[PDB]
């Protein structure tokens, strides 16, 4: 089997991407944030505290003939940005782009934090990191990808995120028309439960490439690119007027600037992030100070190749017995 679904930016800044997912029988379609940095599939639901729902589409398990309460199971998750959610668990049929998993754990939110409530476009998350990070207790549950694996033609999924445009998540096959040149594969450590890999270095604009190992994670659920302070300083030093602002919470730059590109290494290959991808617009409505798309990972404790980086590439998440990551230009 295979699946193919279009993923769409939630806003004009590509702050996140939503992908339609069918849950239950008859289908209830919710728009989920596919997140390679976590491992819970959770949804706004008929059980979610009413004051915490603001425009989202909810899953109602009582209207699904295939829903079953997973008795005694609860879940609770906290993300790197300080957001959180928790609830109980059903199993139900879940389909993504034509690919169906029966008996998928669907984590029903009883509580969500304010940032989820305030985002009317995101009806939940579909985690695609390794199942060892799944938060269901007392019986840990598998991700959609882990459950689908045995049925998939090939044990892979691919992320092809658009810049200010729709893109695609594919399951079970590699679309050879979706990228240019070759795919370069690189080793993954699953020790922390992430798609963790090591970049071979970076360049700023037309500058010389610096060979240096940068460990980090491929995370579709993180908007920006978070890298060591040395790297980030080297980047923003090339933008007149750029500075790190503690009041704003990162690097800002004059909205009048044209940003340089940023290149990252994948083995001997190179992925170029165009300057425009790094512009996240005014810090507040009407401001001439713009928020940078490359930020320091200092104090996060991990480097994160988020959407800013991933959208510049066609990315293969290879879930074979020894997992790997592939990157191609496109």
């Amino acid at each position: 089997s295979t699946g193919s679904a279009t993923t769409t930016p939630i806003d004009s800044l590509d702050d996140a991407y939503i992908t339609p997912v069918q849950i239950g029988t008859p289908a209830q379609t919710l728009n989920l944030d596919f997140d390679t940095g976590s491992s819970d599939l959770w949804v706004f639901s008929s059980e979610t505290t009413a004051s915490e729902v603001d425009g989202q589409t909810i899953y109602t398990p009582s209207k699904s003939t295939t829903a079953k309460l997973l008795s005694g199971a609860t879940w609770s998750i906290s993300y790197g940005d300080g957001s959180s959610s928790s609830g109980d668990v059903y199993t139900d049929t879940v389909s993504v782009g034509g690919l169906t998993v029966t008996g998928q754990a669907v984590e029903s939110a009883k509580k969500v934090s304010s940032s989820f409530t305030e985002d009317s476009t995101i009806d939940g998350l579909l985690g695609l990191a390794f199942s060892t990070l799944n938060t269901v207790s007392p019986t840990q549950q598998k991700t959609f990808f882990d459950n689908a694996k045995a049925s998939l033609d090939s044990p892979v999924f691919t992320a092809d995120l658009g810049y200010h445009a729709p893109g695609t998540y594919n399951f079970g096959f590699i679309d050879t028309t979706a990228y240019t040149g070759s795919i370069t594969y690189t080793a993954v450590s699953t020790k922390q439960g992430f798609w963790e890999w090591t970049s071979t270095g970076y360049a700023v604009g037309s500058g010389t490439f610096k060979s240096t190992s940068i460990d980090g994670i491929a995370d579709t659920g993180t908007t920006l690119l978070y890298l060591p302070a040395t790297v980030v300083s080297a980047y923003w030093a090339q933008v007149s007027g750029a500075k790190s602002s503690s009041s704003v919470g990162g690097y800002v730059f004059p909205c009048s600037a044209t940003l340089p590109s940023f290149t990252f290494g994948v083995g001997s290959a190179r992925i170029v992030i165009p300057g425009d991808y790094i512009d996240f617009g005014p810090i507040s409505t009407g401001s001439s100070s713009c928020f940078g798309g490359i930020q320091s990972s200092a104090g996060i404790g991990i480097n994160i190749f988020g959407d800013v980086a991933l959208k510049a590439a066609f990315v293969v998440f290879n879930g074979a017995t020894t997992p790997t990551l592939g990157f191609a230009s496109k």
